[PDB]
């Protein structure tokens, strides 16, 4: 109730209003920022020390590929928000600073999540662990895994072995958790800190009357964890030389804190996805003032913008043999959502959304951050075109419908998690729940809960399916039975797993930076979509006949007659890749969840289209056994023969409405197909989008889309002389990766995925 | 569902039964003991080994008792179960076995309950912290007194400050948990850990389903870590070259065994009270069979049970100097229920009653462990007149009212923890809570919630009675008003604590040993009730004028005239005190409480009646600002004036039905008053103690009986020559200590109290 000198001088020229008196981010914002329209002219090229930085920070990254494992990592500390050293690429170069460790890309153990994967990337990188780190986190502080594996049951260890339900939050950080690290910027830590006291203080009542106790008593040591990490903070930021008491009192400080606020985050946390947010319009506020005061030149500013994204380029965690699996590519998820419209109809694209772009061409392209554009059929034809250069230059970006999602959540200050998972800043978050395997899920259907691999029974004792020929109302009906099945030791699985990570891997630094109560959604997510509406669609429209072993179990089929496959925009296949969306999402909205999060949807695999084909034996729509189910939504490779237009059709009639955390859909399109010359490409990609993306009352829209645009011939070149692609990214199922990153494996599936030849 | 070799020949001979089948304790007891109603001359002397080991230990109490500080302590270990190797006094003499550390006495850092209070011991004591420790338990592994103080209140730190709540369990472990240590016996470890397995799986289904989910997983985790705590207990006893994974043999065994089980509690947590259970009978089941087949000789089952009391009167714990104001005397209470009557009808006492009893005489004197006599008017008169003849000698044990406690659980396997309170065993716990003061309570309401000492405003802002003259029923009238204000903050401060305690410091491996569902009651102790209802009388019977300073505040009072006062057989104030009794109870009844523990009140203070007295200002009743209350329901020091009737019958009147944690009254009555020589002085004890205990529809009897028989001039004599009475015990409060064990102001304490001189 009285701003001190701090913010006076901070805030000089800023418009007013509530975010001066409470923290309030979006009204900040709001009466803040300057739309731009304009085009990329202005933008300035990289400084030599952005090019000396990054060339040197290059040869760790080639050494990570060729080795396929850690430059190097901690074997005796236990990772904290204040236990390493300040570190430094070349600390006379940089003006963004900060790396988790002491040096570039040494990654640290981060115990409170599990011992045993921590024991386990020892071995598989040949590095000892002090026995100390061992014994402190076996016998003393418990952690995460343990607690998981000391709840789980019988079954959901069967689901995990079995391949139907694997790969969930049990061994790794759940991540999908964006703190708003602006706020660090905008106030400072100081006022962050009082305004945790009040939310502390303002639990007292309950407390002393009964009310919710459990829950009152939780969430008062949660909001004390949160204040002692914002401490912390301080303390971590001092290290570097920097005093964040305050608040940024200009473009280098707001960049410089609103990143410590991130990196307290990633010293602390291993979560799978660790987003960044919805910065770069927040950022250019600061920008803009420090360029009309004649403080600091556009070239300057670039600068800072590179040299932050350059940090976000050299996030690591040391991740196991298994987790490299399901997630492949060394992937991060520093999420940066751009552009966008606003509730009010002015475009919140600024210079600075170029600004990020740019870093793509300063420094080449990269997979992280993963840059994230916020498309509007309204956005400014300048950006809308500029975003689609870049994608054919870099193949560098993902789109995701603002036009749907501003007015979902009626908030233009929604970020996106990992991949395609929204959340309004600093005040929802999504508890992580990986992916089910729909198909085997199919295969258990019809063989009575048996594993068509192991021979074993994992799903509940049923009839197997008998018949020369198989029959869609019958199998539907089982399936249904076993989706029932699927969905109650899906949700307890997660039940479990996030008592147990707010218990033993409370994420304190990013929750301090949340309002005093988050919505949670548990998010769910199906893989092998295309393959489970693909095997309905030849069981109904051509005749599938199992081919049984001396046991009555279906380990193969034949097919006879063509079916519609899904992704050529043929309503017969595609309604039925509809209503598998639809039907497990109601199955799954009736369980009770931890914490009441609210349960959603997300057709999303990441790599666990590998991991899931790898476990599953042959399916009624062709797919050989061990082969790869398609990327998130993705049509099965090479099924959507169309053109363009039919596959973007299919996918946007996936319902977001039953899918609330997303839908995935990586989309490469071969240069001359997409036009003839660089203008037209820009201008048929920015109407393919405009399309794809088009919302009215009666059409939702796509979700999201990754945009590719190369030449499989190229890729195939870049297998057999890696050394000649060390930056060559591309997007491979909501997030990128460095091509050289992946297993030879990971690649024979991305080469093998669909090259769209036309319209 | 099928006996193995192992049980086979441990229950050879053995009447068979439900115990078998299921963990059942009491059915094995009920359906193998023997009844003993035979006297005293049985019992066989110590032996050379027996002498030797004790007078070796004894040189170290005598150390403690000398310096008032550790014989040792560890500086640099965490204790667990396994952490420490084997220890010995002579391991050539010893019978029974097990130390908890690697050397008679010396006490280990148990830091999961905090790490603030081991730096304080430490400070105290001389001796430096390793700093690995420290780090380890700030920022690893945090603990059960930082979680406390992460959530306290401002209110409860002024009340803990202030002296009118202090001494909760937020910085030393809760204690008042009984495990059935009989069940290691009994059992073996292996049918142990399989029945807790079966426990945990009974679970699955509701955590499946949803029902109770979070209950669900934190219980399936709490019986997690009390199937590992078992297995741990396995490791601990192999390093004394012991194999307890089946049932115990032998009497030797058994005995080992059920001690095994106490010593991974005493080694894993330090709750203030250890309490050993009701195991003197049980025992006698397996002592009984070695006897009859001539495995054994009486003095050989002496030796045995010496050796096992002896290990008893070696429990330590690290405690810190506020701790020892709070319990004073390095009280454990190991208490042991000797005795009481079958629901059948039948004794309970068998020859092992016996035997506990003579290790006062095979090895003298001891305030350890607690050994309290289940009294029943029907007991056997042999057994009436040797523990009247042992309280004569020793003033060693305290006596409990089996006819009312019985009854009331409709159980005759219940046990007493700590000092009074009881608890049906492996079924029942309490949730410590320590105790609240009643006395300043009263001055708050005269005082308008301004604390006396400190001049601040504690309570709720409330009008300061005004006049020159007290009138009863307006002080009353306020003060039923804080006590509702008191109550509410006490059950806040005892939930937040046992929610803490419960996640940072919970006691698997007493847990291990109770059945899947405990209850459990929230005991709320009250300190100053003589005082309090003392006061009252004053003002009531007398004419009690505040003496108020330059600000109102009433600190001092004059009274004019005569009134009754508490311990005289004087319905005019004993009503007030049972009052006060009922007023409180029904005011925590009505309040939520973590984990809905049942409230229960208990009117105990340990030492509390000296750190409330020394805390609280001049009361009512005329006793002088910075006096000591009574301990526990006691008469104020000297006030009871007409004789042992006239006390026992005030005491008997509160109402056990208000106070189902128990009612703590010390008696002490000088040789010549309780009869002219030795038989008559058994006779008269006897006598005493049957009518204070007797019970029928319309008499409640009293509850509890500490009994000293000793002259003053005794003690005297032992203030001023410590080296002439070693081991010198005495009845303080609801446990005994050696009389050197004590500070001066604790003697000062002691030597002031009534020595009653008539009946
Ligand atoms: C440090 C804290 C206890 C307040 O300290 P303070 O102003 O010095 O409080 P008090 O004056 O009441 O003293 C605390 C007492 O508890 C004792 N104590 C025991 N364990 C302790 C612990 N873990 N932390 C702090 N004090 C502790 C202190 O030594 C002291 O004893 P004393 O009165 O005999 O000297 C602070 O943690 C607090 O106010 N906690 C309440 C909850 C809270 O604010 N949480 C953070 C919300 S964002
Ligand atoms: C050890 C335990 C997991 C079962 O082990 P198991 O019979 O070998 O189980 P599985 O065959 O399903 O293998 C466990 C898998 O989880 C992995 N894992 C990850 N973290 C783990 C952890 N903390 N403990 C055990 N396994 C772990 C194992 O490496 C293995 O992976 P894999 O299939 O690729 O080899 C046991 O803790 C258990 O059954 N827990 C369930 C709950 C329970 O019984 N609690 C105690 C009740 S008293
Ligand atoms: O630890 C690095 C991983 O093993 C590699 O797959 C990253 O591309
Ligand atoms: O060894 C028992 C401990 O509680 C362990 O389970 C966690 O540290
Ligand atoms: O640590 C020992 C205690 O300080 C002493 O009071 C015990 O009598
Ligand atoms: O170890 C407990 C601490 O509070 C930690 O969570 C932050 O330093
Ligand atoms: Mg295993
Ligand atoms: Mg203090
Ligand atoms: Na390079
Ligand atoms: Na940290
Ligand atoms: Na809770
Ligand atoms: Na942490
Ligand atoms: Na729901
Ligand atoms: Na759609
Ligand atoms: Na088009
Ligand atoms: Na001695
Ligand atoms: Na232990
Ligand atoms: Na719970
Ligand atoms: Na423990
Ligand atoms: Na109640
Ligand atoms: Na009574
Ligand atoms: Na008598």
């Amino acid at each position: 109730s009285e701003l001190n000198e701090k913010l006076a001088t901070a805030w000089e020229g800023f418009t007013k209003g509530d975010w001066q008196n409470e923290v309030n981010v979006r009204d900040f914002i709001q009466k803040n920022y300057t739309p731009y329209e304009g085009d990329e002219s202005f933008l300035a090229g990289a400084t030599e020390a952005t090019t000396t930085l990054w060339d040197k920070v290059m040869e760790g990254v080639k050494l990570e590929n060729r080795t396929h494992a850690p430059v190097d990592f901690d074997t005796a500390v236990a990772s904290t928000i204040t236990s390493h050293d300040a570190g430094y690429i070349n600390k006379q170069l940089e003006k963004i600073v900060g790396l988790q460790t002491e040096a570039p890309l040494k990654r640290a153990l981060i115990p409170f999540g599990g011992i045993k994967m921590i024991e386990g990337s020892c071995k598989a990188y040949n590095r000892e662990l002090d026995p100390m780190i061992k014994k402190i986190f076996t016998e003393y502080r418990k952690t995460h895994n343990q607690g998981v594996f000391d709840v789980y049951t019988p079954d959901i260890l069967r689901c995990r072995k079995s391949g139907v339900l694997t790969g969930l939050p049990d061994a790794y950080g759940r991540g999908r958790i964006i703190g708003d690290y602006r706020r660090v910027a905008l106030y400072g830590i100081d006022y962050l800190m009082k305004d945790k006291l009040a939310q502390f203080t303002s639990l007292q009542a309950d407390l002393e009357n009964g009310v919710n106790l459990e829950q009152t008593i939780r969430l008062r040591e949660e909001i004390a964890e949160q204040h002692r990490a914002l401490g912390q903070m301080k303390e971590m930021a001092a290290k570097y030389g920097y005093d964040i008491s305050g608040p940024a009192t200009n473009a280098q400080e707001a960049i410089q804190w609103t990143y410590f606020g991130y990196l307290a985050a990633v010293k602390s946390q291993n979560g799978a996805a660790m987003s960044f947010g919805r910065t770069s319009t927040f950022l250019d506020v600061y920008i803009e003032r420090d360029l009309k005061a004649g403080k600091i030149t556009e070239q300057e500013a670039q600068e800072m913008v590179d040299h932050l994204v350059m940090k976000l380029r050299m996030v690591r965690f040391l991740r196991t043999p298994e987790y490299d699996e399901l997630f492949s590519g060394d992937p991060i998820w520093a999420t940066e959502s751009i552009g966008g419209m606003g509730l009010d109809g002015r475009t919140l694209v600024t210079k600075n959304s170029f600004r990020f772009l740019n870093t793509l061409y300063t420094m080449g392209p990269s997979p992280e951050p993963n840059m994230t554009i916020l498309w509007s059929e309204k956005l400014p034809l300048n950006f809308k075109k500029f975003a689609a250069k870049v994608s054919i230059d870099t193949s560098s970006l993902q789109y995701e419908n603002d036009d749907l999602m501003r007015p979902d959540f009626n908030n233009d200050d929604y970020a996106i998690a990992c991949c395609v998972s929204p959340m309004i800043v600093g005040k929802q978050m999504q508890f992580f729940g990986a992916r089910a395997n729909l198909a085997k899920t199919m295969l258990y259907a019809i063989n009575g809960g048996v594993d068509e691999k192991l021979k074993m029974q994992v799903g509940p004792k049923s009839e197997p399916i008998k018949g020369d020929v198989l029959n869609y109302d019958e199998v539907m009906e089982r399936m249904d039975h076993f989706m029932d099945w699927l969905a109650k030791q899906y949700i307890t699985a997660l039940n479990i797993i996030h008592y147990m990570h707010d218990k033993y891997s409370y994420e304190a630094s990013l929750m301090a930076l949340h309002d005093r109560d988050v919505i949670r959604t548990m998010a769910c997510g199906i893989a092998g979509l295309s393959v489970a509406a693909d095997s309905l669609s030849a069981i109904k429209y051509a005749k599938v006949k199992p081919i049984r072993d001396e046991d009555g179990l279906a380990i193969d089929f034949e097919i006879e007659g063509e079916y519609p496959q899904f992704g050529n925009n043929d309503p017969r296949v595609d309604d039925l890749a509809v209503d598998l969306v639809e039907r497990f999402m109601k199955k799954i909205q009736k369980l009770h969840t931890y914490r009441d999060a609210i349960p959603t949807q997300s057709v999303l695999t990441i790599t666990s289209n590998v991991v899931y084909g790898k476990k599953t034996g042959n399916t009624p729509d062709g797919r050989r056994a061990g082969a790869p189910f398609g990327p998130g939504a993705n049509p099965m490779h090479g099924r959507d023969q169309k053109g363009a237009v039919a596959s973007l059709t299919s996918v946007a009639k996936l319902p977001f409405a039953y899918a609330k955390d997303g839908i995935s859909y990586t989309f490469s399109i071969v240069p001359n197909a997409l036009g003839k010359d660089d203008e037209v490409r820009k201008t048929n990609l920015a109407g393919l989008m405009d399309g794809y993306f088009h919302h009215e009352a009666s059409i939702e829209g796509g979700q999201h889309l990754n945009v590719n645009v190369m030449n499989r011939e190229m890729l195939l070149d870049a297998m057999e002389n890696p050394e000649k692609y060390p930056q060559l990214t591309i997007r491979v199922s909501g997030y990128a990766v460095r091509f050289n990153s992946l297993t030879k494996e990971q690649q024979q599936d991305v080469i093998t995925r669909t090259f769209t030849q036309s319209m």
